[PDB]
């Protein structure tokens, strides 16, 4: 076991090994606090994540188990990878406290564009690294769920790197079946949200800033019109198809009308993972063979994922379970090389 030191930062007093030194406060996301650090170790700037609140609920437990199978499967150039997981107990009786040791990176997509519109080279470089992390997290039939400019993390070198939290509304960037459906939808929601975050790069502003659900769908419909009878036929609740049949008519419009001055490649991209109907939407692995890629694509260098066993969400365990699983995780935890 390591020597463990203690120092209070803000409200909360952190307990971490003497391997990391002088912790900065960076700020805090929804399911915890980060720190910046030095790595004795590795002798990298690392983000220090404790959660918060670990084991305060059912649900709470449950979602710091996912935080931690999640982290410690992912092992790709453009996802966020566990570098270290450490609690200051020295018992499961005792283990009340997690914390999660990342990459730090330099900022977030959210930071970058809130000054600037970038220049297609640099979209094409971005969008590019987003698909190829996509594409190894749904090969292991993971679905992220939250793609946004916030979740996105960048270097100075301008390596991305797909988050789990970040420190900019979800509901702009959801897919829209998240509203007329549940039933289901598939991994292509989170290309949805990519093309949010592309057109969002290319012109600078946000694509659909819906004010609530009822404003997002309607944004989302006046790009890409209302649904047709093909798609409304594969609707199952009467409700949700009673209130986009209740809508009126619009249109479905040339992307090259609302994206103008932009690469024709791009538009056709955006064409392809803007589509309503997420049976007919681009895949990550179809989008990463798409010619507005031809200069970084490389089918020999886009690798997928071990499988990932989510047989656990589908279970129904107390607080103390989900927490002595979580210890396991903690304990089993292997050092990358
Ligand atoms: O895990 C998802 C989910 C959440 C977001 C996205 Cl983009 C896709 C699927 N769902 C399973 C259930 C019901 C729906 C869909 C849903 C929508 C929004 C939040 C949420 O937790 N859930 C949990
Ligand atoms: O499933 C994930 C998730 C978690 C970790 C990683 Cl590495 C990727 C995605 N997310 C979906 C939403 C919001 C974020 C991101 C999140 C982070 C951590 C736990 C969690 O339940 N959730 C629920
Ligand atoms: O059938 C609906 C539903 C869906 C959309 C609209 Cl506008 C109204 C009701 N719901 C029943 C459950 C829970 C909620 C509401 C819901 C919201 C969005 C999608 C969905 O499948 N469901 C399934
Ligand atoms: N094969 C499909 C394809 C698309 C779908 C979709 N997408 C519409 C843009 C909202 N929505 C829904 C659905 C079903 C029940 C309740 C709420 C939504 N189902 C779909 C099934």
């Amino acid at each position: 076991r390591p020597t463990f030191y203690r120092q209070e930062l803000n409200k909360t007093i952190w307990e971490v090994p003497e391997r990391y030194q002088n912790l900065s406060p960076v700020g805090s996301g929804a399911y915890g606090s980060v720190c910046a650090a030095f790595d004795t170790k590795t002798g990298l700037r690392v983000a220090v994540k404790k959660l918060s609140r670990p084991f305060q609920s059912i649900i709470h437990a449950k979602r710091t188990y996912r935080e931690l199978r999640l982290l410690k499967h992912m092992k790709h150039e453009n996802v966020i990878g566990l570098l270290d997981v450490f609690t200051p107990a020295r018992s499961l009786e005792e283990f009340n406290d997690v914390y999660l040791v990342t990459h730090l990176m330099g900022a977030d997509l959210n930071n970058i564009v809130k000054c600037q519109k970038l220049t297609d080279d640099h979209v094409q470089f971005l969008i590019y690294q987003i698909l190829r992390g996509l594409k190894y997290i749904h090969s292991a039939d993971i679905i992220h769920r939250d793609l946004k400019p916030s979740n996105l993390a960048v270097n100075e070198d301008c390596e991305l790197k797909i988050l789990d939290f970040g420190l900019v509304a979800t509901r702009w960037y959801r897919a829209p079946e998240i509203m007329l459906n549940w039933m289901h939808y598939n991994q292509t929601v989170d290309i949805w949200s990519v093309g949010c975050i592309m057109a969002e790069l290319l012109t600078g502003r946000t694509l659909f800033p819906g004010t609530d659900h009822i404003d997002q769908l309607k944004l989302i419909l006046r790009l890409v019109g209302t649904p047709g009878a093909e798609l409304l036929k594969k609707i199952s609740s009467e409700s949700a198809r009673n209130y986009i049949q209740s809508l009126t008519q619009m249109p479905k419009m040339n992307f090259a009308n609302v994206f103008i001055g932009a690469n024709p490649l791009a538009v056709d991209l955006l064409e392809k993972m803007l589509v309503l109907d997420s049976d007919k939407r681009i895949t990550a692995a179809q989008a990463l063979a798409h010619a507005y890629f031809a200069q970084y694509h490389d089918p020999d260098d886009e690798p997928v994922a071990d499988p990932y066993d989510q047989s656990f969400e589908s279970r129904d365990l107390l607080i103390d379970e989900w927490k002595s699983l979580t210890y396991d995780e903690v304990i089993s935890f292997v050092p990358p090389p």
